């Protein structure tokens, strides 16, 4: 009674009158109040938006980029969908629309004549020149490329362009007087019904527009059949062919906001109460989706069919895809600045621990290798999906994560075998073995078996490895199927869980006493080292790590003054008969198998990658031409940063490249089982990018 509105902001005068019906209805039905504002751009209402003087408007691909920018910030909240109630999608085609008649395929544009729908749109701009760099002879900066395209076409309409500066890029453009060329509906050739009107009236050759137009635009079929569409692959086909025949596969428009104090509940809210009582046929009084008689697509797409929300972890970059993203982000680049970044390999750093040991790397690497970083493993995966990071090496339980977001693993972590081999030259193409997962104990502690570890404190590498977690919590949900996991013992630390909560009761934090329970090396008690540690050092009373760990941090393997001191034969294990057994015998007194660290990486950087690596190794590998004169890969002494101290080498995969596949179908079927408790921010946002 004091959320006075959800400030629309919107972008000329029929829209502002299609925003006050809006209005008129929706208070008039007692749904959920919405005012209205002006101004005359995209850009305009994105900075209306920053600064507080209105909420929300909808945006094309391309402006969610500049929206996501700083100083601006905004996220998508609602994505438009699109198709039927049967079919609906939150992503749509850009094709290149030509007319039935002629034969040049979409390599041969050079001096014909073409219609976009507006500088920096999607499928009137981003999408069209990207495809048709190769074409272009452009120079790179600071030589625009807009100078690039206006000598490509013979003459254009890109409303929006610099008339003053690239004349011909507005040479077609139907307005009159200033608003020839103009980025609004005062400029006739703008949009996709204008851009498909320009080719229409024979004023261009090939239209850049979206799937939909031709359908929307033509209303008996015999009429489109004029038509036809330009392949990639040098072929025409009819303008229903669009899936087999498309420039790129875009993501819906959507209403963006502000990342910090956004009113998304609000918006949302209004805009779930709209479809509902004003979508697709439900209101004669108003239509969301439809525009008056002289108009298109005010403040929405028409014919669109309703929203769709967008999960909290996710903004523009990954909104845009890193194909998308990274292709807006390459038009203001040389070919041979995007050559180098194609060339490079970027690693990702999980705190500034692992940061500083990648920076060691950066420059012995001859100009391979660079260094991200971000303070949490998922955060370092979201880094991946924008295009922003490459890879990183990573635990079986992340892999999973990694593999639901799309991304593959490309080489595995090695370590020594079921002794097989000797000081192993063939520790590249040596098939991986699994390491095992073991639950640690004083030997002191006579009583405790696997029959009575419940209720007691436990040391966790982290939340969602396997060892640390996906093992020992999912054969304890296996027999009494609660989903309370803060309850399976009185204390905890299990890194990435609440701080407020028993998870993380234990953990002690960095070397100051800040950071406790995050999620990477500056919790002491943080992986294998530190959940071994936990134990040690009596907070716990049971270590879920590997059996390696154990050996290295005992009989002065590790010198590190909490370690110094620590003899083999004071620990056991816990075997799932009721049994303790030596560290020795971890082979018959184990919970299970765990597949190895794995690197990941987007699909288009795999053979870049692999090659980078095998070369790296080569010379900074276990048995490597510069270890330890200079740099050694794998040793960090008992820090596991990077990759795991006890990694032999990085091997091939033989087959397994999909993360299914590399983990196993019982692997698999477990941890969905698991996260059928809970899910994070990040599972949810690739669920949604990925339909
Ligand atoms: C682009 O430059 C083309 C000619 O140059 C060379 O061969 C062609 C096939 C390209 O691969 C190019 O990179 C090579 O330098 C010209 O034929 C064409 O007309 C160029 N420029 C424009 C916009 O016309
Ligand atoms: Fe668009
Ligand atoms: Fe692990």
């Amino acid at each position: 009674g004091r959320r006075r509105s959800v400030q629309w902001c919107a972008v000329s005068n029929p829209e502002a009158t299609k925003c006050f019906q809006w209005q008129r209805n929706m208070r008039k039905v007692r749904g959920p109040p919405v005012s209205c504002i002006k101004r005359d751009s995209p850009i305009q209402c994105i900075q209306a938006i920053a600064e507080n003087r209105a909420d929300a408007v909808t945006l094309d691909g391309g402006f969610i980029y500049e929206a996501g920018l700083a100083p601006y910030k905004l996220r998508p909240v609602a994505a438009e969908v699109y198709g039927t109630e049967r079919q609906p999608r939150t992503h749509y085609y850009a094709v290149a629309v030509v007319k039935k008649g002629g034969s040049f395929q979409l390599n041969e544009l050079q001096g014909l004549k073409s219609c976009h729908t507006g500088l920096r749109r999607t499928a009137g701009w981003n999408v069209p020149i990207g495809t048709l760099r190769p074409f272009l002879n452009w120079t790179g900066p600071p030589e625009p490329i807009e100078a690039a395209v206006a000598r490509f076409f013979s003459a254009s309409c890109v409303p929006g362009a610099d008339k003053g500066q690239f004349p011909n890029l507005c040479r077609l453009c139907a307005g009159t007087g200033e608003n020839k060329c103009a980025f609004s509906s005062q400029e006739p050739y703008f949009s996709y019904s204008g851009a498909f009107k320009c080719l229409k009236d024979g004023a261009g050759d090939v239209a850049f527009i979206r799937e939909s137009t031709v359908f929307e635009d033509l209303s008996d079929e015999a009429e489109r059949d004029e038509y036809e569409l330009l392949c990639p692959d040098n072929t025409r086909k009819p303008v229903d062919k669009f899936k087999d025949c498309h420039l790129a596969r875009v993501p819906s428009h959507a209403v963006v906001a502000r990342s910090v104090n956004g009113k998304e509940d609000a918006i949302w809210n209004l805009l779930r109460q709209a479809q509902e009582k004003f979508g697709k046929d439900k209101s004669p009084k108003f239509q969301l989706f439809g525009s008056p008689s002289g108009q298109k697509d005010l403040l929405f797409k028409d014919s669109a069919i309703g929203f769709s929300r967008v999960p909290p972890r996710i903004d523009s970059g990954l909104y845009l895809g890193s194909g998308y993203f990274t292709a807006i982000q390459n038009l203001r680049k040389s070919e041979e600045e995007v050559a180098a970044r194609r060339a490079r390999v970027v690693w990702c750093a999980v705190g500034e621990q692992e940061l500083r040991k990648c920076n060691q790397w950066s420059g012995l690497s001859e100009g391979s290798v660079t260094c991200s970083s971000a303070s949490t493993t998922e955060d370092c995966i979201a880094l991946v999906l924008k295009g922003e990071a490459d890879a990183m090496s990573l635990d079986g339980g992340y892999v999973y994560t990694a593999g639901k977001c799309g991304l593959v693993p490309v080489l595995a972590e090695n370590y020594k075998s079921a002794q097989s081999s000797d000081p192993d030259p063939n520790c590249v193409d040596r098939p991986v073995e699994g390491y095992l997962a073991v639950a640690v104990v004083r030997r002191s502690d006579t009583s405790l078996t696997w029959n009575s570890v419940k209720g007691k404190k436990s040391c966790h590498t982290a939340v969602d490895r396997t060892a640390g977690w996906n093992i020992p919590m999912g054969l304890l949900f296996n027999q009494t199927g609660s989903c309370k996991f803060d309850e399976y013992f009185s204390q905890s630390c299990a890194p990435g869980s609440d701080p407020a909560s028993n998870l993380c009761a234990l953990c002690i934090g960095d070397e100051e006493g800040e950071n406790k329970c995050v999620p990477n090396s500056n919790e002491r008690y943080y992986g294998y080292t530190g959940a071994f540690r936990c134990l040690a050092e009596n907070a716990g009373d049971v270590a879920f790590v590997k059996d390696v760990t154990v050996l290295q941090n005992t009989d002065g393997n590790n010198n590190e003054a909490w370690a110094k001191d620590l003899k083999l034969a004071d620990f056991a294990l816990l075997c799932l008969d009721g049994k303790r057994k030596p560290v020795t015998e971890a082979r018959s007194c184990h919970l299970a198998m765990a597949p190895n660290h794995a690197v990941v990486s987007r699909m288009d950087k795999v053979e870049r990658l692999k090659q980078v690596l095998l070369h790296q190794q080569a010379k900074f590998g276990r048995n490597g031409s510069d270890c330890p004169d200079k740099f050694c890969l794998f040793q960090s002494e008992t820090k596991n940063l990077l990759f795991n101290d006890n990694t032999e080498c990085l091997a091939r995969l033989h087959g397994k490249t999909t993360y299914e596949k590399y983990l196993g179908p019982q692997y698999v079927a477990g941890i969905t089982n698991l996260k059928k408790c809970s899910t994070s921010p990040l599972l949810e946002a690739c669920e949604f990018l990925r339909k």
